[PDB]
C-alpha cells in the first residue's frame, strides 16, 4: 500500500573492463559500496599482494614485500578498479590478496586458477572469497539470491542474519516461479512483512544452534499454507528500498508446527482396510500429489489426483481391495528449494512395504497375508529371553552378512548361495557350523543391511560375480575391456580362477588382486549395504526373486530358520541416520524429493545437505522423520518378528527420538533391545546426542571402544609403523614386545585398566584400582581423553574385539604379534582377546568368523571389497589370510608394514581352525554356564565383581577376576558355586595365583572335559590350593558350594 518499493540498485549489470591479453591475466574488483555511487570513489589506496609459491607459480614479477602496496589498479570506471597482471605462462593458478593499503579486504588467500577461468578475467568482492568469472556473476552475488541462512521455524518467526539492523525485512513468495527482480529492477512478487522480535523460549528448546540469530516476526493472519507451496526468499532492503540481501529459506521448523500434529496422526503408504485400500504420502509443500497405478510390467493403467488435507499436509486416496499387488508411485509437483524449479516426477512410497525389481515401483501389500508368511510364523517364538536384565547380558552376538555366510559354501545349493533362504540348507558346511555355534552358547544372529539398500543392482542381468566367467564380467563391466586384465575376457576361466592366479606374484610393487578387484567391485553382488533406499522393505538382490513380493516371505523363511532351526534371536543393522542421496534428480532420492529440505540435515547457513555420515544426513529430530523412523521399526518388530535393533551412527539421532522410538517398540514387545554406535556426531550443538554419556541409565546399549582397543592395540585410524608398535593386551603388549614398540610398562598397564573395567561392564561408578595402586572410579579410568567408564548397568555395554568394519582380529594379531610367536601362540592370542569379551559382565559382541580366524588379507574397510576379501571359508582350508594386498585407495599406506609383517608365520589351515572352534566354543559355553557372568544389574555387579593381581607390581598381562557368589554378595544366584575366578594369563610365562592358597578352589568342568584341547590345559591347582597358569592361557575357576552359601569371594571396599 505505502510500503517502499524493494529494487535492485538504480545501476546496469556490469560488463567487463578489460579482458587479459596473452601472458596476462586481469582481476576486477567490484565495488558493490561504491556501485551505490554517491561519491565518485577513489581507488588509489587499493592494491594486490602477488607471490609465487609451489601450487601457484605463474606470476611474471611478483613482489614477496608485504609492505609493498605498489600494485595499485591499472584501471578503473563505475564498478570499481582492475588489475593486469604479467604472467609467465597461461595454465597453472596465480596467488593473490585483494587489499587496501596493508588490510586484506578479503580475508582469505585466493587461488586464481586458468584452468577453472579460461580468459584468465576475473572478479572479486571485498568480503567474499569466491572468485567470479565474470563481474555480472560478481553484482548478482552481491544484488541477488544467494545461500539459505533464512529459518521460518514455526508459523510467525523467521530466524535470519540478513534482516538484523535494516529497514526493510519481509518474506516474499512465488507460487510458480523463482523471485527474482522484475524487468523495472524491482521484485514485485507477494510478500510477507516481517518486524523485529525476541526468539521464544520454545524456539530457543527446538533450534539451540540458531537461538542466537536475529529474529522476526510475521503477522498471526498470515496464510502459511499459501507460502509453503511455491519459493519463498527472505528479502531485506535498506530505506531508499534498494535490496541489502535475499536469501533461500529453510522451512522445517514451521513444516512441523504448522503440519506435525495432525500429520503424526495418520498412518501412510498404501493400506489395506476392510473397504479396501487406502494411500496416504505426507507432502505438506507440494502443490499436486497424483497417484499412478501400474501394472505387472508397468503400464499406467490408472492416474488418480489425491486429496489433500489441510490439517495434515498429507495427501490421501481410496481404492479397491483389487489394487493389493499392484504397482504405484507418486507423480509429485513439487518445489525443490535445491533447484529451485517446481519439478514434476514419481516417486516410490517412502513407506512402501513392498518393491519391485531394483526399488523402481511400490507395491500394494498385505504384510498379515498367510501366503507371505511360512508355515508356523504366526507361532514362531523367541530362543532366547530378553526380559531381565541378568537376560540381556546373556546376550551373544555374531555379526553376519548375507553373502559372507554363504557365496563360498559349496554345500550351500548354489541357487540359495548369497540369499536368505541359504539359512534353511540344513546339511551345508554354514547352517551345521553356526548349530553348533548356537549349541555352544551363540544366542544372537546381527544381521548387516537386509533393509533395501542402493548400491547393488538387483538385475541379474546387470551383475557379474568372481564365481561366473570372467567373459562376463567383461559383458557387464565396460572398464574391463581397457584394464590391463582385457586379454582375460577370452580366457574362458572364472574371475575367481583369475583372483586366484594373480595371487603368484601379487606384491606391494605388483597389487594385482586388488587391481582387478576394484573393477570386480563395481559390478558384482556385494556392499555391507549401509545405503538406505527404502527403509521398510527386505532387499531385493538376497531374494532367489526380486520381483515384488517374493522376497518377504523368503526373509520370514529365514528369519523363522534362525530362531527355529538355529536357535538363535536375531538383530537388525539400522541406518535411519543418513539416505543414500537427496536432491531433485538422483535415482535413490525419495524423501527428498517428496518433502524437500525436510528429511536431510542442511547447513545452517547453505542450505546443503549435510555428509557427517559419509553420505546425505537425515534429521530424525524432525518430527514425521522420527515418526517414520517409529512406524519402520514396528513393521520389523511385528510383521518380521526382530527381537532388537542396531542403529548404525546413533549418535546422530537425539537421546529423546531414540528414547521415544524404544517406548513405542516396547509397547509392541517389552523385550526388545535397542543398541548402536554412539560416539560423537558434532551435533550436540542441535539436541542432546544419543551418545555413551548421555544413554547412562537409559538401557539403550552402546558400542564401548575402551575394552576393543585395549584388547587389540592401538586405534581405527592407525596407519602405516603404527599398525604394528600400538600392541594390545592381546598381542602382547609389554611382556611380548615386537622389534618396533615403545610401550612402556605403564602404558601395557593402562590398557589391563581398560580390560578390567570393560570385564565389569565398563560402569562409570565400578571401583577398582589402577596401574599406579590408586583407587579409581571407572569413570576416572582415562581413555582417549574421555572417561572411560560411562555405564550404569552392564548391558548398556557391547563388548567386542572385531567387527565388520576396521581390520579383523586376526590381521591385528598379525600386524602386532613378536616375530618369536608361532601360530600356535597366535591362535592361543585369538582366543585371550575373544576371552576378555566373552567372559565379561559386558554384553557380549563379535564379528562372523572369528572363531575361524577370519582375515580379509589386512583389508580395513571392506564394505565393497567383494567375495574375494571378505570370504569366510566353512570348509575350514584356510582363514582367508594372505590372498593378495588389500585395495591401495585404502590401505595403499599401509603397503610396507603389510610386506614386512605378512610373512612372519605359516597361513592357519584346518588344524588351527578347527582347534579355534573349540577355544571359542568352550568360551561360549563358560559364558552360560553361570549366572554370575552375566548379572545384568549394575550395582550387582558393583557388589560382586573385584580383581587380583592390581597395581604398580601387578604382573603384566595377567587378568585375575572374581565373581562373589558369597553371603556378603547378598542371595547365592548360582546354586553350584559360592565364587568364581576368571583367569587370563596374557603373557608368554607361566604364573602362579597365591591369592586363593587354601580355599578349595577347582578348574570348572567344561574346561576339565576339553582336555589337551582346553584353553586352560596345564593348568595345574596345588593342594594348597595355589593356581599354576601356562603362558597365553585361560582358566575358569569356581569354589564348590556346600550346603549352604558360604564365605565365597567377598568384594574389597576400597
Ligand atoms: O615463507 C613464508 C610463508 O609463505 C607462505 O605464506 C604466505 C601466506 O599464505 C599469505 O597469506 C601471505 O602471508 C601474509 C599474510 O597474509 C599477512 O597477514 C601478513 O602476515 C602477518 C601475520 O598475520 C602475523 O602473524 C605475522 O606473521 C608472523 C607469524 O606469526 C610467525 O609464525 C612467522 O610466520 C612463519 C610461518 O609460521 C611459517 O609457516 C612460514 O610462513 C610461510 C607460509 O607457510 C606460507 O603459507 O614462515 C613464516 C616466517 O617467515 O613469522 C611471521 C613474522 O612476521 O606477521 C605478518 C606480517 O609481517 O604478511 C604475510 C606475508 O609477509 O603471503 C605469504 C607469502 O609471503
Ligand atoms: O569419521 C570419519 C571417519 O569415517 C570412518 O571411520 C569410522 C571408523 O571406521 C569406526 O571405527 C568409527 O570410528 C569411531 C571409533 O570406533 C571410536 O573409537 C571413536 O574414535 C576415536 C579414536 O579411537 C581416537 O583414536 C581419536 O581418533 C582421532 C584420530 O587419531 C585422528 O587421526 C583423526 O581421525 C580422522 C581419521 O584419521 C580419518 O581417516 C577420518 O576418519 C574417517 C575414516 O577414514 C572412516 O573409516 O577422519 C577422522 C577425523 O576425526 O581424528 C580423530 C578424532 O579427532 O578420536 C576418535 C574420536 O572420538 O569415534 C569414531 C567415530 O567418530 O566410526 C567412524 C565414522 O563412521
Ligand atoms: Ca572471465
Ligand atoms: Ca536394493
Ligand atoms: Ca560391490
Ligand atoms: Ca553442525
Ligand atoms: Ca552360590
Amino acid at each position: 500500500p505505502q510500503d517502499v518499493v524493494v529494487r535492485l540498485p538504480d545501476v546496469a549489470v556490469p560488463g567487463e573492463a578489460v579482458q587479459a591479453s596473452a601472458r596476462q591475466a586481469v582481476i576486477h574488483l567490484v565495488d558493490i559500496a561504491g556501485i551505490t555511487s554517491s561519491t565518485p570513489a577513489d581507488y588509489a589506496t587499493k592494491n594486490l599482494y602477488l607471490w609465487n609459491n609451489e601450487t601457484c607459480d605463474a606470476l611474471s614479477a611478483p613482489v614477496a614485500d608485504w609492505n609493498d602496496v605498489s600494485t595499485t589498479p591499472t584501471g578503473s570506471d563505475k564498478y570499481g578498479p582492475y588489475w593486469v597482471i604479467p604472467l609467465t605462462k597461461e595454465s597453472g593458478c596465480i596467488n593473490v590478496i585483494v587489499r587496501d593499503g596493508t588490510n586484506k579486504l578479503i580475508d582469505s588467500d585466493l587461488r586464481v586458477s586458468f584452468s577453472d577461468f579460461t580468459d584468465r578475467t576475473v572478479s572479486v568482492i571485498a568480503g567474499n572469497s569466491a572468485v567470479y568469472d565474470s563481474r555480472a556473476d560478481a553484482f548478482r552475488a552481491a544484488f541477488g539470491v544467494a545461500l539459505a541462512d533464512a529459518h521460518w521455524v514455526d508459523k510467525t518467526t523467521l530466524l535470519w542474519p540478513g534482516g538484523e539492523n535494516k529497514p526493510i525485512v519481509r518474506l516474499y513468495y512465488s507460487h510458480s516461479s523463482k523471485v527474482a527482480a522484475d524487468s523495472n529492477g524491482e521484485f514485485s512478487d507477494k510478500y510477507v512483512k516481517l518486524t523485529p522480535t525476541t526468539v521464544n523460549q520454545q524456539v530457543s528448546m527446538r533450534f539451540p544452534h540458531l537461538a542466537s540469530y536475529p529474529a522476526f516476526k510475521l503477522p498471526d493472519d498470515v496464510n502459511v499454507d499459501e507460502l509453503l507451496q511455491g519459493e519463498t526468499v527472505a528479502i531485506a532492503a535498506e530505506s531508499d528500498g534498494i535490496l541489502s540481501s535475499a536469501t533461500q529459506v529453510q522451512t522445517a521448523g514451521v513444516l512441523d508446527d504448522t503440519y506435525a500434529a495432525a500429520a503424526e496422526a495418520l498412518s501412510y503408504g498404501a493400506q489395506l482396510t476392510d473397504s479396501g485400500v487406502t494411500f496416504r504420502v505426507w507432502a505438506p509443500t507440494a502443490q499436486q500429489v497424483e497417484l499412478v497405478i501400474y501394472s505387472a510390467d508397468k503400464k499406467v493403467i490408472a492416474s488418480h489426483p489425491m486429496t489433500r488435507d489441510s490439517a495434515s499436509g498429507a495427501w490421501s486416496w481410496q481404492g479397491g481391495s483389487d489394487l493389493k499387488g499392484a504397482f504405484y508411485r507418486y507423480a509429485m509437483t513439487v518445489y525443490h528449494p535445491q533447484s529451485r524449479k517446481v519439478e514434476q516426477y514419481e516417486v516410490t512410497d517412502p513407506y512402501a512395504h513392498s518393491l519391485s525389481t531394483n526399488s523402481e515401483y511400490s507395491q500394494v501389500v498385505d504384510l498379515n497375508d498367510s501366503a507371505l508368511k511360512p508355515e508356523g510364523w504366526d507361532g514362531l517364538t523367541m530362543p532366547h529371553a530378553q526380559k531381565t536384565k541378568a537376560d540381556l547380558a546373556k546376550m551373544t552376538i555374531h555379526e553376519s552378512h548375507i553373502r559372507d555366510l554363504s557365496a563360498w559354501d559349496q554345500t550351500v545349493p548354489a541357487e540359495l548361495r548369497g540369499k536368505y533362504l541359504a539359512l534353511t540348507a540344513q546339511e551345508s558346511n554354514m547352517v551345521q557350523h553356526l548349530k553348533q555355534l548356537s549349541a555352544s552358547g551363540v544366542t544372537h544372529i546381527e544381521l548387516l543391511p537386509v533393509f533395501d539398500l542402493a548400491t547393488v543392482n538387483e538385475f541379474s542381468d546387470k551383475v557379474a560375480d568372481i564365481q561366473q566367467p570372467f567373459s562376463r564380467l567383461c559383458e557387464v563391466n565396460s572398464a574391463v575391456k581397457s584394464s590391463e586384465f582385457a586379454g582375460y575376457c577370452d580366457s574362458g576361466s572364472t574371475v575367481e580362477e583369475v583372483l586366484t592366479q594373480l595371487k603368484q606374484n601379487d606384491s606391494k610393487d605388483n597389487p594385482q588382486v586388488q587391481a582387478l578387484n576394484t573393477l570386480v567391485a563395481q559390478t558384482d553382488s556385494y556392499n555391507w549395504g549401509y545405503d538406505p533406499f527404502h527403509y521398510t522393505v527386505p532387499e531385493g538382490s538376497y531374494a532367489t526373486d526380486p520381483e515384488g513380493t517374493a522376497r518377504i516371505k523368503e526373509f520370514r523363511t529365514m528369519i523363522q530358520a534362525i530362531k527355529q532351526d538355529l536357535g538363535m534371536n536375531v538383530i537388525m543393522d539400522v541406518v535411519y541416520n543418513h539416505t543414500n542421496a537427496a536432491g531433485p534428480t538422483d535415482r535413490t532420492s525419495v524423501l527428498d524429493k517428496i518433502v524437500p529440505w525436510y528429511y536431510q540435515r542442511l547447513n545452517e547457513t547453505t542450505g546443503s545437505v549435510e555428509s557427517a555420515t559419509c553420505c546425505s544426513d537425515s534429521a530424525p529430530e524432525h518430527r514425521m522423520f522420527a515418526k517414520l523412523i517409529a512406524d519402520s521399526l514396528a513393521v520389523w518388530t511385528t510383521d518380521y518378528k526382530i527381537d532388537g535393533f542396531r542403529f548404525d551412527l546413533m549418535l546422530y539421532h537425539p537421546k529423546a527420538q531414540i528414547l521415544s522410538a524404544w517406548e513405542r517398540i516396547k509397547a509392541l514387545n517389552p523385550d526388545i533391545y535397542f543398541f548402536g554406535e554412539g560416539w560423537d556426531s558434532n551435533q550436540s550443538d542441535r539436541f542432546e546426542i544419543a551418545s555413551q554419556i548421555n544413554l547412562k541409565g537409559t538401557g539403550i546399549g552402546t558400542f564401548s571402544d575402551r575394552l576393543r582397543d585395549a584388547v587389540r592395540g592401538g586405534g581405527p585410524f592407525d596407519s602405516g609403523d603404527a599398525l604394528r608398535q600400538n600392541q594390545g593386551v592381546g598381542s602382547g603388549a609389554g611382556v611380548l614386545p615386537n622389534e618396533l614398540t615403545t610401550l612402556s610398562d605403564d602404558q601395557a598397564r593402562h590398557l589391563a585398566d581398560l580390560t578390567r573395567l570393560g570385564m565389569a561392564g565398563n560402569l562409570a561408578d565400578f571401583v577398582l584400582i589402577d596401574k599406579d595402586g590408586a583407587v579409581k572410579r571407572g569413570s576416572e579410568i582415562d581413555y582417549n581423553g574421555a572417561p572411560g567408564g560411562y555405564a550404569a548397568d552392564p548391558t548398556e555395554v557391547v563388548n567386542y574385539v572385531s567387527k565388520h568394519d576396521n581390520q579383523t582380529l586376526w590381521d591385528m594379531i598379525s600386524y602386532k604379534a613378536a616375530q618369536e610367536a608361532d601360530l600356535d601362540t597366535r591362535v592361543r592370542m585369538q582366543a585371550v582377546s575373544l576371552a576378555t569379551v566373552m567372559l565379561g559382565q559386558g554384553i557380549a559382541f563379535d564379528q562372523q568368523g572369528s572363531e575361524l580366524l577370519r582375515s580379509k588379507s589386512f583389508t580395513r574397510d571392506s564394505y565393497d571389497s567383494g567375495d574375494w576379501f571378505n570370504r569366510v571359508d566353512y570348509s575350514l582350508q584356510d582363514n582367508n589370510y594372505n590372498v593378495g594386498m588389500p585395495r591401495s585407495s585404502d590401505d595403499g599406506s599401509n603397503y610396507d608394514i603389510i610386506a614386512r609383517v605378512k610373512d612372519a608365520v605359516a597361513t592357519p589351515g584346518e588344524t588351527e581352525l578347527k582347534q579355534m572352534t573349540a577355544f571359542y566354543q568352550e568360551l561360549t559355553a563358560l559364558r552360560k554356564s553361570s549366572p554370575l557372568f552375566t548379572l545384568g544389574d549394575g550395582a550387582t555387579v558393583m557388589k560382586r565383581v573385584d580383581f587380583r593381581n592390581t597395581g604398580a607390581d601387578q604382573q603384566t598381562g595377567l587378568l585375575v577376576m572374581t565373581i562373589d557368589d558369597g553371603m556378603q554378595a547378598g542371595a547365592s544366584l548360582d546354586s553350584r558355586v559360592d565364587g568364581i575366578v576368571v583367569a587370563i594369563n596374557a603373557a608368554p610365562e607361566s604364573r602362579t595365583l597365591q591369592d586363593f592358597a587354601g580355599t578349595s578352589l577347582q578348574l570348572s568342568a567344561i574346561q576339565q572335559a576339553a582336555g589337551d584341547r582346553s584353553l586352560a590345559s596345564g593348568v595345574q591347582v596345588a593342594a594348597d590350593g595355589s593356581v599354576t597358569l601356562p603362558a597365553w592361557s585361560v582358566a575358569v575357576l569356581e569354589l564348590p558350594q556346600g550346603e549352604s552359601q558360604g564365605a565365597g569371594l567377598p568384594v574389597s571396599s576400597k
